[PDB]
């Protein structure tokens, strides 16, 4: 069956674990170790395709650098996560983005940009300015709470859309 490797990315703290716990086991996990980097896989239909989906929960760095060049470069799709109340994991963004294209060494990556923790009422990054972003990058961007799990499901699919648009040129 059809395999998509989704990687998970972003600053600590924004959600990255909570967002993929959320997709495959459907709660929330209020405290999960910031330094445990670990891979899920799940069986899901997607617009009509039973597919696995293999997603890489990242803690940010690794062993060796020839770690996170091994998972950039497998990657097929990037969940580019940050929180809405926490504008230095928006500024970071900018780090990911960059990372990511050049251990591809390509200008075409599938990403979709997430805001995550939109259920809380703080908030220091308006949707404005994330989606001015998303529209430099030429990429979708999802507001998602891993808490009461909106939009999650919108994100991860939209990034399956987003490998499924790669793959066909
Ligand atoms: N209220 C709220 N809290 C969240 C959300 N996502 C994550 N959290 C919390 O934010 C903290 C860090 O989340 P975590 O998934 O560990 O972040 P990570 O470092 O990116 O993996 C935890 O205390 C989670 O309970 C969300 O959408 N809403
Ligand atoms: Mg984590």
């Amino acid at each position: 069956m059809t395999e998509y490797k989704l990687v998970v990315v972003g600053a600590c703290g924004v959600g990255k674990s909570a967002l993929t716990i959320q997709l495959i086991q459907n709660h929330f996990v209020d405290e999960y170790d910031p330094t445990i980097e670990d891979s899920y896989r799940k069986q899901v239909v997607i617009d009509g395709e039973t597919c696995l989906l293999d997603i890489l929960d990242t803690a940010g760095q690794e062993e060796y650098s020839a770690m996170r060049d091994q998972y950039m470069r497998t990657g097929e799709g990037f969940l580019c996560v940050f929180a809405i109340n926490n504008t230095k994991s928006f500024e970071d963004i900018h780090h990911y983005r960059e990372q990511i294209k050049r251990v591809k060494d390509s200008e075409d990556v599938p990403m979709v940009l997430v805001g995550n923790k939109c259920d809380l009422p703080s908030r220091t990054v308006d949707t404005k300015q994330a989606q001015d972003l998303a529209r430099s990058y030429g990429i979708p961007f999802i507001e998602t709470s891993a808490k009461t799990r909106q939009g999650v499901d919108d994100a991860f699919y939209t990034l399956v859309r987003e490998i499924r648009k790669h793959k066909e040129k």
